[PDB]
């Protein structure tokens, strides 16, 4: 399963963990660990972040 987000936000972590995606940025969700905090991984980069700042695209 795939899973792909839309970001809303641009996220810039300047620290690891966190992944860096920006607006509207199809994210594949890697795992969710935590209910607000979902990793996801864009292109080939994963990271963590609130997934509040995006949204399922999935695409279905």
């Amino acid at each position: 399963e795939t899973k792909f987000v839309q970001a809303l936000f641009d996220f810039n972590p300047q620290e690891s963990g966190e992944l860096a995606f920006k607006r509207g940025d199809v994210i594949t969700l890697i795992n969710k660990d935590d209910p607000n905090w979902w990793e996801g991984q864009l292109n080939n980069r994963r990271g963590i972040f609130p997934s509040n700042y995006v949204a399922p695209y999935n695409s279905n």
